[PDB]
């Protein structure tokens, strides 16, 4: 009768969000315990696969140290952690707004006054995770997820799937020229290119045409832009890091000042009280109305053991 386990017995597999070379992403439901019949995603890793290589070690790592130390409303939040011998497992909130992107394929644009909102609440976690010390480096639209209610939360910290996309990488990242927390705030501006233009700035026929397009850093101004967007993003998407806004001493307040949220209440904003642009089907809690039809099937699948001394974890709240 002491304090709970946390065992993978813990759980109901209910079904698949996301398969990869390194683990599974499962919905799963508590079924005993302290929160019996509450809704997380699992995220479970083959050990044997992360220890044959140190930069796939670390990653995993990190993600597991990240989400532990922080906390934040913008950023996913991590509810478990624990270990098999050969697998390893997060147990973290479940996002039902489903990918941020899903949205804007539907709207097929979003509106400067829709688009904003995501960037701010989107900004306030970079920030946040800047006085962490912490560089997301590849932000991009796969990365960025909707709570229940439609709220930004920030999710890769880890591993990556299929072993991504480089079009929303700063400039720096791919001449190797060394990056800093500048970087996020290029990779800001591309995605609010994306927001607005449904595209990436710097597109190519093919993996190197890509990357020579984003190097040459042509500016494409569509007319339908106010001068506050559009000067926001030339500002952002500037090659010079140091010119860069957010480079700055101020980073993520030098970029929030911006005349682009001269609307936003940042005191509600990180309350969360501002009424988020789409509120998204409700049918229930479990709702997966907006990854699949892709993922639709429930399966689980050793000498110097340290690491992942001391993996375990869980969630004071
Ligand atoms: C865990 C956060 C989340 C919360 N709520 C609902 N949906 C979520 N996700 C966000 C992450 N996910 C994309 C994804 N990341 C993956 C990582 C791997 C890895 F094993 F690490 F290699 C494998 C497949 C993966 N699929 C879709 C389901």
């Amino acid at each position: 009768r002491g304090p709970e386990k946390i065992r993978p017995e813990c759980f109901e597999l209910l079904r698949v969000l996301g398969k990869g070379g390194y683990g599974k992403v499962f919905q799963v439901r508590k079924v005993t315990g302290a929160n019996t019949g509450k809704i997380f995603a699992m995220k479970v890793l083959k050990k044997a696969m992360i220890v044959r290589n140190a930069k796939d070690t670390a990653h995993t790592k990190a993600e597991r140290n990240i989400l532990e130390e922080v906390k934040h409303p913008f950023i996913v939040d991590l509810i478990y952690a624990f270990q098999t011998g050969g697998k390893l497992y997060l147990i973290l909130e479940y996002l039902s707004g489903g990918e941020l992107f899903m949205q804007l394929e539907r709207e097929g644009i979003f509106m400067e006054d829709t688009a904003c909102f995501y960037l701010a609440e989107i900004s306030m976690a970079l920030g946040h995770l800047h006085q962490k010390g912490i560089i997301y480096r590849d932000l991009k639209p796969e990365n960025i997820m909707l709570n229940h209610q439609g709220h930004v939360k920030l999710t890769d910290f880890g591993l990556c799937k299929e072993s991504g996309t480089i079009e929303y990488m700063a400039p720096e990242i791919l001449m190797r020229s060394g990056h800093n927390r500048a970087v996020d705030w290029w990779s800001l501006g591309a995605l609010m290119y994306d927001m607005l233009t449904g595209a990436p700035p710097f597109t190519g026929e093919n993996r190197k045409k890509t990357i020579d397009k984003i190097l040459k850093c042509k500016l494409n101004l569509p007319p339908y832009l106010t001068q506050e967007a559009r000067d926001l993003l030339k500002k952002l998407l500037k090659r010079n890091a140091a010119s860069r806004l957010g480079a700055g001493p101020g980073d993520a307040g030098e970029v929030q000042a911006h005349p682009f949220f001269r609307h936003i209440n940042w005191e509600e904003l990180l309350a969360r009280k501002v009424e988020p642009p789409f509120k998204p089907l409700l049918q229930s809690e479990e709702d997966v109305s907006q990854f699949d039809s892709k993922f639709t099937r429930q399966t689980p699948v050793e000498s110097a053991n340290q690491v992942f001394l001391g993996f375990e974890y869980v969630a004071p709240s």
